[PDB]
């Protein structure tokens, strides 16, 4: 079980990802994104939708807004979870 | 493409439920849904959890954050949403 801030940091390491990297790729300011992984700020969903469809993030959405998965669809869990 | 409001709108008529049902069932207020509706307000990402969680809904999630499906899966777009 993980809090939003649990969980964009586990898809963000389990995707090798530094938070630069994701603020690029995301276009969420590197500030935020900080907010965000700390549990400081809670995201918007618009910026959470952007998040998500960040392509390497695309496959954890189920998981991550509704702790299942689908892998015959691609739906994962980020490995460093440890989900199930 | 629709908007977060257009979407909620549509889930909700889609799965033939009345506002008032839909704060019922997800525990969301009548007033919050209102606003999320019209957008007057956006959803935190852990209040779009909480609608998401809500069994019929689940089948919405990766239609209602990416904008794809996976129907195998059973995740759909809801049918008043007219996707391809
Ligand atoms: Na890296
Ligand atoms: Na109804």
């Amino acid at each position: 079980s993980n809090t939003i801030s649990e969980k964009i940091v586990l898809m963000r390491k389990s995707e090798y990802l530094s938070r630069q990297q994701l603020a690029d790729l995301t276009g969420v300011p590197y500030g935020t994104l900080s907010y965000y992984e700390s549990g400081r700020s809670t995201p918007p969903t618009d910026v959470m939708m952007n998040i998500l469809q960040t392509p390497q993030f695309t496959k954890y959405t189920l998981w991550f807004m509704t702790n299942q998965i689908a892998p015959e669809s691609g739906q994962i869990a980020p490995a460093l979870a440890h989900f199930g």
